[PDB]
């Protein structure tokens, strides 16, 4: 529908350090735009940047234009799941899943978020982080699957940017027409969050094009 | 100027095997296009996929909006250099330099590249590519000079992709006004060629962007 | 630490998402660097894909080392140690583990969580063409006042071939001890039998510390 | 025969800094020990860091046991070809061939080297390089090809190690018997060198062995 629902529980460990987030959310799949808000359960305050967390808390929120065949708004009502590694330029490496199911208008989000080797002196582990930059997804087909890989990087702290590669799987539940080649652009945005992230509102816009 | 000229030798070897090739081509900077006629000149015939190389055949050729600083528009008359490393899913990986300097109106290429540890039987050696797909560059600063990573998909012939991880190093020859965190949307294409590729007429259409707002 | 040693182990974990849980009992010398260990799954099972990713998840104070090497392992117990894993196979498959260690009287105990994505449905993983490891190298080093492990590891494959995968550990003692100059570790892991399903396993390893070509 | 000379030139260039440097040498290939003077021709002063070459400057010199079929000595006299990609942990990455013949007693190197993308605050253009540590070659058959991957690390003048991922492409020029999965110790060593490095003598001890027994 135009305005659905979200509801998620990540559990999670990084660095062997476990942890638990929870989200409620809502969103406007067809204006590709979203909005949540998540507390820690378990394992606060976070000793690590909130922002390795972010993009794991669904493509179903991005605008697609009519020409390109949307994969994930065809997997429902039964919903996609998804696999994602996310390689950070000094070793540290997520690996996450999330299984999508559809309860009315809600989403319901079942995901597991995996990180290790983060350096101590990193600007993960010590939360120099600041924001995502923008940035532009390539999908293409696969083994009649579709795989989104993704050349993001995070803002510094004292500038400079920090690069992490990501390679994602995306499985539909049931039999859907597969796309051809193209894009979706992001932008996610952490607009507001408590002194230890045990509260953050978090927004992501995302739209599909097919490059120049 | 609105329009300006494109001369080029590349020298190079794939699978440690030895080529080169030269070009003349010609471009509108500030509208981000370009083509050139390359000629295979050592060599020949090429016993790999053209394509590897079209993207070492300048990002002068990129549109520019106000908003976002040129660091290669910059960078002239003294020019500037690029490094790149190109490395594919499948092991096979291409390093590639680029000496850009200006006589009068015409841009000059100085081209090194050299690729190794392709498969016999992967779509390079077998020459199963069919074209570029269009791509988004990310470009942004480190260490007092500038970066360029995309990640790049060949189109093959039985359908399918074969991605490539670009990453390269801009570096102007003077110090000039170091852009923000922006992006640069690309596709080259091969719009004419002959059998052996001992001819080709490549095309690039380039525009810089600052992404979702 | 004792000339004979035990284990008990569960391992959590999920590829590709499906989750399982397996618990092992095992015993073995530290310090002639062998070991072996009985594994049965509990949760998930059977397991669809390949038991050889597990196995090298299933502790380096079981490596024989000269004197003239540090031992840091053994140099960190009785508080014991934890790593830090990443498995980076040639096709995309990624596995994300990591290892609590403890010491009860003569027994370690592993808590163990591992999480592999990206497994091809076609790939030797998912489709389980794997045989075995074959023997590998380790090479330690010190980094940012911990140690640090690299294999360049190989999977044969059930036809001819090899299947390989970039090992990248962090190991974390929980007290402070001597740190060890750039040194080796030869490794050789093997099933020595198991069910149809790989419900049951016995996996055995033998491991050698050295410095490389003297 | 147990007594075997080298005489090979390098030409290659580093961040598109182009360098050319000769070598004669000697060595014992049953035992897997030799040794080489190297001399810089052009491009000197290098810039960068020696210890990125030496690996470049042939497997023909390790002990073999019986019971490991020699790919390298089968080669003979026709000789073989490597390719390399060097992939260091900070994004430089080099790319070397090396196309051995051997005339006489003397095998012949033609080597080519281009690095990309060494950043300027890293240890190799800083120079801070010490030493290679030793090392485990892993070889094995792929694609009716002989593979070579060693995990490296250079030692730094302050203690830390700076890591690089080796891949080695080797291809006889005949048809020979393929090894089954092994390996090979390596121990590199710059055994004396002038201030700069416009002369530089390299030693290297290689030993197979099918690992742990």
């Amino acid at each position: 529908k135009p305005d659905m629902k979200i509801k998620l529980r990540m559990e999670g460990a990084v660095n062997g350090h476990p942890f638990a987030i929870e989200g409620v959310g809502l969103g406007k799949p067809f204006e590709g735009k979203q909005s949540m808000d998540l507390k820690v359960k378990e394992g606060g305050p976070l000793p690590f940047a909130y922002d390795i967390l972010t993009t794991v808390f669904n493509r179903v929120f991005a605008k697609y234009p009519e020409n390109i065949v949307d994969y994930f708004k065809q997997s429902f009502p039964e919903g996609y799941s998804w696999e994602r590694s996310m390689n950070y330029e000094d070793g540290g490496i997520c690996n996450a899943t999330n299984d999508i199911t559809l309860d009315g208008d809600c989403y319901i989000y079942e995901i597991r978020f995996d990180g290790v080797n983060f350096p101590a002196n990193g600007p993960v582990m010590q939360k120099r982080t600041v924001k995502w930059e923008p940035s532009t997804e390539k999908l293409y087909v696969r083994d009649g699957v579709l795989k989104g890989d993704v050349n993001e990087a995070l803002s510094l702290e004292g500038g400079g940017h920090y690069r992490c590669d990501f390679k994602t799987t995306y499985k539909a539940k049931k039999v859907v027409q597969l796309p051809d080649y193209h894009f979706v652009d992001h932008h996610i945005e952490i607009k507001s969050h408590d002194k230890d992230y045990s509260n953050v509102n978090l927004h992501e816009h995302a739209e599909a094009h097919s490059g120049l």
